């Protein structure tokens, strides 16, 4: 009944680089997780066991309060899950506008949270809130990851196959319910795509075939892709049909409805990427909302793995492969 | 205010303190190790941006010491008009926040960032305790005496600032009363005689004492004149410099309290933004908690005690 109070929802609300640069420099440690460009802490416990903490909130996504909370939480525990960690518990982040929207709503937004969570295997633990002239909602996470699967970090490697675990365009269905969206599958399926747990990830990380695991969110898959292949020094080769894609993203994206952090993707990533039509480079700069798990596996996996995608029911899209990197090729190339 | 969690349903462990309210959420994993997370953020409350994040993270790493935890990580909260207020004003507020963390031994590690019409900053930390030695708020008994690590009068002297009421000798008082760390938590974590450990935060000393009897089931009895007031904040009190947030903290608890006159009312009622530990400690180790109080600079003597439930919740000896 609102997402009409965010307001203006991209793309120098969430996260604005600014505000992003202020983790600083230190070394005292026994974090060994975020000390740098990190999305998350992480802390050794020295038993052979570490902590994890992860924190995200935004203004509202969507209209509807109890799927906003959902994908708000699915997407902060989406942290957890791909570093291959386990979450124990989160913990409730609220600003409300109390002289305007009622605490119906809110308890909506955050019952939303509370089943985002137990379908991740927690608890909503409490959390804090205040009143605030604009909806904020989102989760401080917190998780445990064997110290190994952290202290020793691939660095994917060429040859490796890429695999995708939910196909791409949110922000442009999002954006296209600004208006022109249309009544058909096109109503509802990006909140379900949303609200999809990442779950498997702490599994993938149990397989030692699968060097490199990330989730693609609001950086867009260029953007995550391209990160993936700065540590480890190679190129990316992507076939860009294979890409799952959300029921008519390419109709709704010429016909203009791309959020303009796929712009700010572009003013990041776009000189990693070739020269590319507009449709496709609006595609691969599209920010995943709560978007799926990015994968770098090798053969000797390439089934073992699958199968495991299978037991989860996600099983799974090629996109593509890593190549060690060559002059005169772009970092990712698309074909 | 807010009751927007819990709820109607539920899942269950191996949560420990959750969900009534305490200060924290604990998990524990069967090694003898528990895991605390809490949160917590503020729009400013001062004008120094430095003091602002100092104070903000202060508040937030409390909760950790209340449970009697040890801070390992914090990570920011932070929201900013990016079109109103400068980015540097935002990395000083941040700056607070890092100085702070240093004094809990912990880094600030990253955080996120939103553009908001207001200033909000505060982290979400964590902590860890082993098992047997969490102190949650509810776990009091009668018999025990109650101790308090800062003075009273922390919304007296911020108001008497804003309404230009402060007295030269006062200045700034407030702020490194705010800014001091509740760190000796981690330590009265060891005291088996340490029944319950709380902060003061806000909901002023008897809204705080009040969920310890709530939690409970029993009954306080407190000596006003035994309690550490800031300098001339009794002073300041009477033509107060007494903040709007103290009568809604005695509208929400003031029916369970004895009479106390208007000005007594206005001190223990009154907000204490990253204020002291409220401990309840059987007789047995008062000694140990007053010594090791000592270690801290903390010089600790009985505010009132806890006794059996008959009468008003909390009464004060007052004055
Ligand atoms: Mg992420
Ligand atoms: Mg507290």
């Amino acid at each position: 009944h609102g997402a009409g109070c965010g307001c203006k929802i991209s793309p120098k609300v969430l996260e604005t680089i600014l505000h992003s640069e202020q983790a600083k420099f230190v070394d005292p440690n026994l974090l060994v997780g975020n000390e740098t460009r990190d999305d998350a802490a992480v802390y050794d416990l020295g038993n052979g066991t570490s902590v994890i903490s992860t924190t995200d909130f935004f203004m509202p996504i969507v209209d509807n309060p109890f799927d906003f909370g959902r994908i708000a939480a699915t997407n902060a525990i989406s942290d957890i899950f791909a570093m291959g960690g386990k979450p124990i518990m989160a913990i409730a982040i609220l600003g409300w506008p109390i002289n305007k929207l009622s605490p119906e709503i809110a308890r909506e937004v955050t019952e939303g949270g509370r089943y985002a969570c137990r379908q991740a295997g927690i608890a909503l633990a409490g959390g804090h809130s205040i009143d605030a002239p604009e909806p904020i909602f989102g989760l401080a996470v917190t998780g445990i990851v064997p110290t190994e699967r952290v202290k020793k970090n691939s660095t994917a490697q060429a040859g490796c196959k890429l695999f995708l675990t939910k196909p791409l365009g949110i922000g442009v269905l999002t954006t296209a319910e600004k208006k022109s969206l249309l009544k058909p599958e096109h109503q509802g399926l990006a909140t379900e795509v949303m609200c999809r747990m990442n779950i498997a990830g702490a599994s993938f990380a149990n397989i030692e075939g699968v060097k490199a695991m990330t989730d693609v969110t609001g950086f867009g898959l260029l953007g995550h892709l391209s990160e993936m292949c700065q540590g480890a020094g190679v190129q990316a080769r992507v076939d860009y049909e294979a890409i799952p894609k959300l029921p008519g993203v390419e109709e709704y994206i010429k016909l203009g409805a791309v959020p303009g952090g796929t712009e700010r993707n572009f003013a990041s990533y776009g000189h990693l990427m070739g020269e590319m039509p507009r449709e496709v480079r609006d595609l691969l700069c599209d920010p995943q909302t709560s978007g799926g798990l990015l994968l770098a596996v090798m053969p000797e996996a390439e089934n073992e793995v699958k199968a495991t995608a299978a037991e989860f029911g996600i099983e799974l899209t090629a996109i593509g492969e890593l190549v060690p990197a060559r002059g005169g090729r772009a970092m990712v190339e698309i074909r």
